[PDB]
């Protein structure tokens, strides 16, 4: 069979006990580290924890040849496929389960802490998050802007917007919340929808999963050049705040106490 | 001087992270709450045996009213663990406890674990397409909440999926089933008539996420409303329009009818 096992948010210990015990017993172990960055560990530390050699796959290996590289072995052995965070969150790995089934290979999923739910540490109510988006790096003359519309739609409904940030693993490029803010300000100048400006309140979460992640809230004008530490980072554009959310942002995320006076 | 909020994960005692288990084992005192949710695939005894030290369970009142008198005093001179189902602070009331810790001069750290909020990715539905979430609560006497119906309406109108947390009477271990949630939604439809939830609505049910063998089913209300989805917990999802890849996963992994490919995509 094939096991999709999440490794978690930051280091090798973010794997669930369930996932660790299953990985330890698999005959072959594959993994990908292009969908996210685990800033607090190394391939070696992960390999030593599970006691197995890990065959790292590239995006092309997975998207073009998963059925030729992984499935053949999964047909005669217990195989594990490890991924940062949760394997089925903000990835297309669910597609691999379809491929596995069509190949007659049984698959199982072992979850792990995900950034999608870890944002609860920002004090923003999880149920208030609306549609999510990804801020992608412009490439050549191609400049992605769809994420701007997502914020607009959510904000109109008073919902928070989670913005996954881009990652180019092969080039070791990890988009910072600062770069995301800069990009959003440029899109605002092109669309002028009054969606993201210097006065917009934002929240930054960096290195969730670590013991001391950076949790900061404030206006773009003040946070755009602030050092949030090493990647990975995620950016959030809150919608209409409840007083309790504002209180946490002020007390824990260092937000301006003025956000306490929620305009009703 | 340190308080650790540690997530227990989705279903059984092995759903805690290695980090959470190792930290709990080194704490002087271990507390836990089982009112925001429950760990259906295990027991207090099994969690306690895995950690190796006594776990003091706190009631909703103990936490909401007396967290600062029961937990924080000990955290002042010792390392204290506070275990919670799922991922800490997904439950909306968790966060404020960190402010109480701050007020008491106690450092607090969060050790994450899987949450049903993120585990729904196993339904094959794209995470980014989930909109606002809602909870379907059991009506009681003169209280018949229906806001969750409006949440589905607003999400679906924008092509977004709706995650519906189902009610859980923790103290009595009573879990609302997907069937009961569907029945309530049909009743709300009868009262609002917005054409939001009917026998022809496509729904997805995820039961016992975290287990190696969760029940993942998708189909129309008319066919699923009386289906046995197995033991708790259940959540219900009302998807918005589907990407063909989402529909294929529902058909091939969740047993959805082929009709969803020509009706819901
Ligand atoms: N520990 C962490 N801290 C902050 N952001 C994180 C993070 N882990 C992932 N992200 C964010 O999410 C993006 C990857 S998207 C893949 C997410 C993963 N499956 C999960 O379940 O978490 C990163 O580029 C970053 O923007």
């Amino acid at each position: 069979v094939l096991y999709f096992i999440g490794l978690g948010l930051y280091d090798e210990r973010d794997i669930t006990v369930k996932g660790l015990e299953i990985a330890k017993k698999c005959d072959y172990v594959f993994a990908e580290f292009y969908t996210s960055l685990m800033a607090g560990t190394t391939l070696g530390r992960i390999q030593r924890l599970i006691g197995k050699e890990i065959r790292v796959l590239s995006r092309e290996d997975v998207e073009l040849n998963f059925e030729n590289i992984v499935l053949p072995l999964a047909k005669e052995n217990d195989v594990a496929f490890l991924t940062p965070g949760d394997p089925l969150v903000a990835t297309t790995h669910a597609e691999l389960r379809i491929r596995a089934k069509r190949a007659g290979v049984e698959s199982y999923v072992i979850h792990a802490p995900s950034i999608y739910s870890a944002v609860g540490i920002t004090g923003l109510h999880i149920y208030k998050f609306g549609k999510s988006a990804t801020v992608a790096y412009p490439e050549g003359n191609w400049f992605p802007t769809s994420y701007y519309d997502v914020i607009k739609e959510n904000a109109e409904r008073g919902l928070h917007t989670l913005l996954f940030l881009d990652i180019k693993a092969e080039k070791r490029m990890y988009m910072t919340a600062n770069e995301a803010m800069e990009l959003l300000l440029k899109v605002e100048d092109m669309k002028k929808g009054g969606v993201f400006t210097d006065d917009t309140l934002v929240v930054v979460l960096a290195r969730a999963g670590s013991l001391n992640p950076t949790i900061r809230a404030g206006y773009v004008k003040d946070l755009i050049r602030e050092d949030f530490g090493d990647p990975p980072h995620i950016l959030i554009v809150p919608g209409k705040l409840h007083i309790v959310e504002a209180e946490y942002l002020v007390e824990i995320a260092g937000a301006p106490r003025e956000i306490l006076r929620v305009n009703v």
